[PDB]
DNA sequence: AAATTTGTTTCAATTTGGAGCAAATTT
DNA sequence: AAATTTGCTCCAAATTGAAACAAATTT
């Protein structure tokens, strides 16, 4: 059969364990570890725009990737992110990204 | 300048800082070179759950449970926030 | 030459937001 | 006993979708 490949990871990123052995941990967890830091560097400021502070730091390279893939074909890059080809091409510009 | 990073080690044991964007980019290298042109097809909501959940789960602690103050900090509508708690189910 | 994608629209569907309130919980 | 937060509403503002169609482009 195949073996289960949790949600978790579908996504990953090379890690070094306290053994110098590149195991591979998943995405979620490099999400954690940037807040973590954000929070402890925060110290005492006020927050207002975490939400998109985060989403702009993801969806940019997550463009970025599947224009790459797409040979820089919207309908297909759209078409592959589940989105409206409306909704993408609005991202790419907030990006400067065209 | 960037607010959001995480930590890497090189060979010769010097921790340093790396921006979160560059791990993302590289999952995504990764997702898709194991890919063999199996088509993908709900990528950004793939991508999205898996940010918002450490995303919601860490202001939840930060914020002590406190939704109200939570909902402030990230700059979304309270009533957006319970929304997605629910669809994570951490309610 | 044919097929596809782009760059627009216009309008409908869904989601996000803001506010208001009693009931609960924290302070 | 006050103040703050919760769990609702109802609406309205905004974003996302979908579908169309010339005109540009890639096959």
């Amino acid at each position: 059969m195949f073996e289960q490949r949790v949600n978790s990871d579908v996504l990953t990123v090379s890690t070094v364990n306290s053994q110098d052995q590149v195991t591979q941990k998943p995405l979620r967890d490099s999400v954690k570890q940037a807040l973590k830091n954000y929070f402890a560097q925060l110290n005492g400021q006020d927050v207002n725009d975490l939400y998109e502070l985060v989403l702009a730091e993801v969806e940019q390279p997550l463009l970025d990737m599947v224009m790459q893939y797409t040979r820089g074909n919207q309908t297909r890059a759209a078409l592959m992110m589940g989105i409206n080809r409306g909704t993408l091409r609005k991202k790419l510009k907030k990006y400067g990204m065209n």
